[PDB]
């Protein structure tokens, strides 16, 4: 059944995040806060993801007062973040309560919508944050990172996206966070779940491989209830469809967003100029990678590689690296190759014909998603390589953060201590910076007391 | 709605790719090294000359267009070359005589061309004709043309009405071209179902992805029946240019559509092409993502580009706003003629001067004078009356095909030519009537390159 389209805009967070390694400041934002905010998109992204860490490291800006200062540049569109579920933007599996605290807080701080996800689609990963997000009165999007496998199917995509209607999400998304995602098989997976979950369904494609536009098109068709689009200016190749075209095209069908391209247009025009500023930060790709087209490597995931292989020299022997990364991950039991996971297949993968021999040098994250550290591969790992890193011990089958002790009083506990023996004036909200100090550790400490 | 089968493509990497992307500089020594493997794709046709190339070719890189052609023939036995060219205007700067259009036309299939994608800027089938009829003569593929535009006297009945002219030529296909980009996906489906219905013809589309809407236009043209597209390798594509050939070749593939194309041969090509493509650097244009402007009322990027180039050497810029208020104004009172090159800077630079000016009209130009007398050909709309009679003496406007008054050329390029050449010590070619013809194409320009050849 056609109705009215709904937008949420990237350019604030995956746009930047995506073009120009999340340079974008603050005070390049808030001058065309007020025109974004009349728009009349579904939300707004702007938090989170890697914005936390480019704050910190490289912006010297606190995480948490930009939060309040879009909030109060945009009162009328809610705003939204992608929050990786457990590891919230952190590193590691946290504890119960440091996931309760993070979402009060960025609740309180100003935020309204909360895209929650996991790596491997365990669901458990994502039932925490999912919860505290409903119990902080705001809207939970719960995530599903779409994959292509032997093992993923439209069986295994519906029941996970019935597990969270069943959490009681307020709607899912479903990311293709390396453009993977072609247009008839977004067509038929977006008709099957809405044919089998009761959910408001919410899709994220780039356009790296260059699939996105006609992607994000045959989802509306399909009945997709929302988009996520960049501003023209700020779209293409690493990102996302812009926006514009995208109204453009739905305007006089019983899809029609209602936005306005002249109003539009003047945003693009703001971030065009803007985008001129950072581009000592843009990446050498011209039109669309086909590289991934060819066996779905995620475009990310190949830089990384070849970086590693510079630094060994022997870059010939990419071509058997390519190769083995599907060994690897049938091995792993197909995770979805998705920030961060795949590092850890491509690390791997790399050592595996750089030092000649399989398996040779396993890493501390190969062994981790092996011992069943980051929750449940969709299919059963390799049991040769399981035991061979657990000899002889048990694998981890329970949702990790059940055998985490809770957190917030003795890193409370630390940090006061700490920031008072180091003359560091804390935020007015100590525990903000308390959870700083929780995801980023030194560097949150390093950013804390230049602040 | 029309039979599902396997969608046809034309990859446009050797020529309206690097036209629209980094000035038309590519040089043969930086196609031939890839030329086996293009040719091995089984590619519909390769778009591989016409267009800006020649110009290119003789202004910029000292290359002869015709020997260009002969190696991307040797180098590409296989499969069809395709060009672009203007009608009556070939690839020069005028109408030029029949017996030099059939001239032309002969020497580019003796070359090695195979396919001619002829157009008309007005979308004047006479314009089309001599050369349609002469590419029929000598064997080679007729793909009439229609530039795309939106107008309130432009509408299906309107289209079928022109693709029906040309089916009456006996064209072997016609191409639907969309050089700004304007042609929202929706407009392509409504379009192609139109035609794919009432003409009896092989529908081919070209559009640009300036405006971001390109992607999402092949591929709901291809659901309405489109029998081919044009694509460009994805290293090469994009912004300026096109949609990538390996996107679009997944997006059918296991589908009724299924082009039966190798991507991993496909990025082959693309892997070569993005090195390439890193020399050319110097001459890429400025525009990341997608041109929104373009959306906001139809103006070509082009074309805005060229006013507000016009309106800061004048000055002043601040007076840009009036400037688009003022195009619409004018299109109409020029018979609604498309958006196109090289109609588009004829509106723009008449409507640049009545704004500047502050009287609408207080110079007419020499290109506005010519469109009113009807020198260029038959408006989609009646102009503006009594502006046209404002120009002629007042005398009767011309309601022929222009070719009609023009004299034999050829003979009297020929001796013209050939003379020259030898009382300045300069060697023709093998086939001499080539060199007449860049003469005839391109004058001073011509016989600079000529001279130093
Ligand atoms: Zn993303
Ligand atoms: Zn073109």
């Amino acid at each position: 059944a056609i109705k009215r389209v709904g937008v949420t805009d990237v350019v604030l967070r995956d746009a930047h995040q995506s073009l120009f390694a999340t340079r974008l400041r603050i005070d390049d934002m808030l001058p065309i806060a007020q025109q974004l905010d009349q728009i009349g998109y579904w939300s707004l992204e702007c938090w989170g993801g890697a914005t936390f860490d480019s704050c910190i490291r490289f912006l010297g800006e606190d995480p948490w007062q930009r939060l309040r200062l879009l909030k109060q540049a945009m009162p009328n569109t809610p705003l939204q973040m992608l929050l990786r579920g457990q590891n919230l933007l952190g590193y590691r599996h946290y504890a119960d309560d440091v996931v309760d605290t993070f979402v009060e807080r960025a609740v309180k701080n100003g935020m309204d919508v909360f895209r929650v996800f996991d790596a491997m689609n365990d669901v458990r990963n994502m039932q925490q944050a999912l919860q505290a997000v409903k119990k902080m009165g705001a809207h939970a999007q719960g995530t599903l990172c779409y994959t292509t496998s032997p093992v993923h199917n439209l069986q295994t995509w519906v029941d996970v996206a019935q597990q969270l209607a069943e959490l009681g999400v307020d709607s899912i998304a479903l990311k293709d966070m390396a453009g993977i995602l072609t247009p008839y098989a977004a067509e038929e997976l977006v008709s099957t779940l809405k044919k089998q979950v009761d959910v408001e369904l919410h899709l994220h494609c780039h356009s790296t491989a260059g699939l996105a536009d006609m992607t994000l098109l045959k989802a509306i068709e399909a009945g997709v209830d929302r988009v996520d689009t960049a501003i023209s200016s700020m779209s293409g190749t690493y990102g996302h469809p812009a926006t514009e075209s995208l109204v453009a095209t739905l305007q006089g069908t019983g899809y029609d967003t209602g936005l306005d391209i002249a109003k539009l247009e003047q945003i693009a025009a703001y971030f065009r100029d803007v985008r001129k500023k950072y581009h000592a930060f843009e990446g050498m790709m011209k039109g669309s990678d086909a590289r991934i087209l060819v066996a779905q490597v995620p475009g990310g995931m190949l830089t990384n590689m070849e970086s590693q292989l510079k630094q060994q020299n022997a870059l010939d022997k990419l071509d058997l690296v390519l190769e083995e990364i599907p060994r690897v991950r049938e091995e792993l039991g197909f995770l979805p190759l998705v920030t961060p996971t795949s590092q850890i297949v491509g690390t791997q993968a790399v050592i595996n014909v750089v030092l000649g021999e399989r398996y040779k040098t396993i890493t501390k994250e190969t062994s981790g998603v092996l011992k069943g550290e980051y929750g449940k591969t969709p299919a059963p790992v390799n049991t040769e390589l399981q035991a061979r890193v657990l000899a002889g011990a048990e694998a981890i089958t329970c949702r990790p953060a059940d055998l985490i002790a809770a957190e917030m009083p003795t890193l409370q506990d630390r940090v006061l201590q700490q920031a008072k023996e180091q003359h560091i004036t804390l935020a007015e909200n100590a525990i903000d910076d308390v959870l700083t100090i929780a995801l980023f550790d030194q560097v949150g400490w390093k950013f804390l007391a230049n602040r």
